[PDB]
């Protein structure tokens, strides 16, 4: 396949205002434009992580939605993030992949997060998505999901012939800093144990909840080693990783071939 | 349960030498009577990690296995570590776990390790051992098995019920410093994930395939932080881990209510 370019747009949700929202992100990704082919904003982008966020939550018909296809042809680039998002099953936190082929995918966090008493009345989801865009096939997930290795594992010969399940797994999060060491060591023993690039976009900030995030928003290598990795302070960055390097790793460490087969129930 | 009180024991292996380990490793373990229940010595601590070394490789009536057996009720603890060994199966690379009672348990481990050859000639396990010892459930794997998160998992309300499968997970290894960095990764990210302590041992030094050893042995706690952790030299270190502790975390950050039910192929 050809190199992608990704961006971390590493932002300040501004707390219960989704119209604010969109404008802020809006302008940080205006300056993207041609420059990118995939677009990582934080978890729960529009409203921040909160669970009254719920009582007013959009749906697919909404202006979140619009935006996000808005953005993704606006800039030439897939874009992604989540949002709380209502249907006929309930509230979820739904991860949106918009391509500007016109394109839109979606998935809804499989483990909500317990000790922010997302499981709640938030509605749980199930399915893994793997999509493809530029000839990568990549994983997104959000936050919680990273601590659960099983549901993020990398299979050989199952979604793909002879191949691994995707080259490329993402985190959406408003990860919090009193434990930015475990989403820092868990992003980098994911791209190590799957064999695979990691991006990863947390938040950065105060929330209403009274909670701070240091950001760690990164692009790993499949040594486990930050190619790009950001801290602190609002900040985008683009950068791109190789298609080469990553189908060398794969010869040169067929660790690939001696993953244990399971069924998930 | 109680606290238990583990040695790393990271010995610069002798090459092709099953008697002169026996002697080396004996001689390091002497001054830990009476101090330690849990004695944890490398992968293959009498031949070094060698793939000739499978021709002349001991079985389970050899000198090697009343050895571990003699020094468990020598020192008043369980011993663990790998060796070759034959059977009629053919030859594995074998975790012993031995206590002072003359009671012997063992783990053929499940992934050889492909990027040295050891598939060629060895016999790879299947079963997954844990024990216990002291009030403590205990999963000892080999090396190569710490980039296998699915083998490695501690599964919630399967081997104990309304509980984790185990408590302490331990990892015997020759693992090159060229791949220091991946060790020391992923065992932090088992503690983490695995909501449990880590104990690891890895051996120092040069083999006789000139390959560089950094030891990096550690215990690790169940926040993925370590406790003790050491390098390069030849050293041992006893070390006491808080039972009380883990339940505090387990019940305040309830992970283990959120994992995945899978089954392994
Ligand atoms: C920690 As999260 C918000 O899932
Ligand atoms: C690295 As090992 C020997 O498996």
């Amino acid at each position: 396949m050809h190199d992608l370019r990704i961006s971390l747009v590493q932002g300040s949700t501004r707390w219960h205002d989704p119209a604010g929202n969109r404008d802020y992100y809006g302008a940080l990704l205006e300056p993207l434009a041609g420059q990118s082919d995939l677009v990582i904003l934080p978890e729960t982008f529009t409203s921040g992580f909160s669970n009254e966020a719920i009582d007013k939550a959009e749906d697919m018909d909404g202006p979140t939605v619009a935006w996000i296809r808005t953005q993704a042809a606006r800039l030439g680039a897939a874009i992604t993030g989540s949002v709380q998002l209502r249907t006929e099953h309930g509230v979820f936190n739904r991860l949106l992949w918009a391509t500007p082929d016109g394109a839109l995918q979606y998935y809804d966090k499989r483990h909500l997060f317990r000790f922010g008493n997302e499981h709640l009345r938030y509605a749980a989801g199930r399915e893994r998505l793997c999509v493809e865009w530029k000839g990568w096939r990549i994983n997104p997930q959000v936050c919680y999901d990273l601590r659960f290795p099983v549901f993020c594992r990398n299979r050989f010969d199952v979604e793909r012939p002879g191949q691994l399940d995707f080259d490329l797994q993402l985190f959406v999060a408003n990860w919090p800093s009193a434990r930015a060491y475990a989403w820092k060591t868990l992003l980098r023993a994911r791209a190590i144990e799957n064999l695979c690039f990691v991006a990863a976009v947390n938040r950065v900030g105060v929330d209403g909840n009274q909670l701070h995030y240091a950001g760690d928003s990164a692009v790993i290598d499949f040594l486990g080693q930050p190619q790009v990795e950001i801290r602190e302070q609002e900040q985008v960055v683009t950068t791109t990783i190789s298609a080469a390097a990553l189908a060398e790793h794969r010869a040169r460490f067929p660790a690939m071939l001696d993953g244990d087969s399971f069924v998930l129930g």
